[PDB]
């Protein structure tokens, strides 16, 4: 049924909690939905193992939500896959993945 | 012809005036366009009866613009439909409505 | 192949550099992609001849990136085409152009 990819590139608290809230809201309002969360730039800090949002990220991952980190930004930010929480996947490009997804018919949400 | 849904989740002045401006600009640049404005989180404060933007909201409603408040956020914010300006509609979910709309072919704008 | 239009309506440094970075990242991660950057409101200041980002804008233009300024905002901002960097094009409406593009199948990215 529904397919949607979220986009977050900041790590300020209110924006992060809004994304989280939007992801949960969406899973409850739509019968069937596939969700991906693409985070790049400062936004990747949310996917770090030492992140204050790790509980939220690990829990949603268990519910089928796929979090994607940008292969490029990572380097740019002195980060590698070892710094990311378990369950978080890496895509070659945050924006590229978003464009591919949109091109494949996925809906786009930028909280 | 054209169908577009706007997304606003903040209530800071500059962002609100930008949305308003974008809605009017759009109605003047496109021959035929159907417009919906989905506001959630802090963004719903813009749809309140006591809002400083009530004049702008009521006027655009008269021009065919449909403003939608999130059924969930409302509660979360200690609000119910009685707190909303007349003409403002309530959708079950702000993000869900946006995803359904995008899925139905509507364009998406996030000022 | 891929077609994408970026949307920027602010001129704060971090947001501008993020857009620039996203445009370059995209050109390197996608084999074939057509890119347009629509800037309105404060965002048009980025397309000014006297802008600190002129080097970045002129360079990307040479690489095929099309920057578009909003015909309306310009006036609203006491600006005309003479104030814009060479290579920057003017569209009748920033949001309208974005809606037309999305309607034509282009992907949308709002950094």
């Amino acid at each position: 049924d529904y397919r949607v990819v979220f986009h977050i590139d900041e790590d300020d608290e209110s924006r992060v909690l809004l994304l989280i809230s939007n992801v949960r809201n969406l899973m409850a309002d739509l019968e069937s939905v596939r969700i991906e969360v693409v985070a790049y730039s400062m936004g990747v800090n949310v996917l770090r193992r030492d992140s204050e949002y790790s509980g939220d990220v690990s829990e949603l991952t268990g519910q089928g939500v796929r979090f994607c980190a940008c292969s490029n930004t990572l380097r740019a930010s002195g980060m590698d896959g070892d710094d990311l929480l378990e369950g978080v996947d890496v895509v070659s490009s945050g924006v590229g993945h978003i464009v591919r997804r949109q091109t494949e018919g996925w809906a786009y949400i930028r909280p």
